[PDB]
């Protein structure tokens, strides 16, 4: 019947504005973005700043061995490009190709000169659901829009996963795919099938806010899908009770500067 994550989602939808604001960041990990946010507002491109919070999330996965990027990196839904810029600093990465929709309401690629910027091409105006898949060594995808409806989250995740499949058939050796909604019975069954075909596992990145159940399907992970999902649901539900817990900070990403 009802999964733990579905219980989490229903309770999230019952929170007041104050409860939601306090719960959102209770006990999460975070980078302080004040220094980067000013620079990028001033139009600076050489301070080594990440363009987005996304860089810290991919760094977390890469630094803990869940993903080893190499060769040709594709970044689907690159937005401003936080994942692409981080990938460009990795020694074995040869090229980074990012694709994002852009337009009103959506994020545009940011052009900065952090280390390895010269091996990057960020392309806006691309709907990846209509782009032909091509071969690559590392496949990245950070697509999926949050919704108050778990029904919507499931459907958006399935669309992403069907699109990702065509790229995985080009047989990349590494991948990191956002799974917005892993917590429904259909989604757990879907990811068991995908795990059987392509390997990998699901990982909860602790920089994710408590207001999303997003997990990342990464090639270096092996965990049982149901256990990893249910563990994350338990964590998120427990944080809804008791007092607010402090945010834990890591230092923001410094990607350096220069060319490769
Ligand atoms: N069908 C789509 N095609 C291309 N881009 C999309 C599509 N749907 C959503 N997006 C974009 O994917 C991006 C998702 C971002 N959260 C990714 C953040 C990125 N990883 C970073 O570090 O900056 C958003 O900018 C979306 O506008
Ligand atoms: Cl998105």
């Amino acid at each position: 019947g009802e999964t733990l994550g579905e219980k989490w989602k229903a309770r999230l939808n019952q929170m007041s504005a104050l409860e939601f604001y306090s719960y959102k960041k209770s006990g999460i990990t975070e980078v302080c973005r004040e220094e980067a946010r000013r620079a990028l507002k001033d139009g600076v491109a050489t301070g080594g700043h990440a363009v987005s919070r996304g860089s810290a999330k991919l760094r977390w996965l890469v630094e803990r061995g869940y993903l080893q990027p190499y060769g040709k990196v594709i970044d689907l839904g690159c937005g401003r490009g936080g994942w692409s810029y981080y990938a460009a600093t990795i020694r074995k990465v040869q090229e980074v190709k990012g694709y994002t929709k852009g337009g009103p309401g959506h994020e545009e690629p940011m052009l900065v000169q952090s280390y390895g910027w010269n091996i990057v091409r960020l392309k806006s105006g691309v709907d990846v659901f209509h782009m032909a898949a091509e071969p690559c060594d590392t496949l990245l995808c950070d697509i999926g829009e949050s919704s108050s409806s778990p029904e919507v989250e499931e459907a958006r995740t399935l669309r992403v996963l069907s699109m990702v499949g065509d790229w995985l058939e080009k047989r990349p050796g590494a991948f990191c795919i956002k799974v917005l909604c892993p917590y429904t019975s259909t989604m757990m069954e879907t990811l068991e099938r995908l795990q059987r075909r392509y390997g990998g596992g699901l990982v909860r990145v602790p920089l994710s806010r408590n207001s999303t159940h997003e997990m990342y399907w990464v090639s270096g992970a092996k965990s049982n899908t149901i256990k990893s999902v249910s563990t994350t649901s338990q964590l998120l539900l427990g944080r809804m009770d008791g007092p607010r817990r402090p945010v834990k900070y890591e230092e923001d990403v410094n990607l350096g500067s220069g060319t490769r």
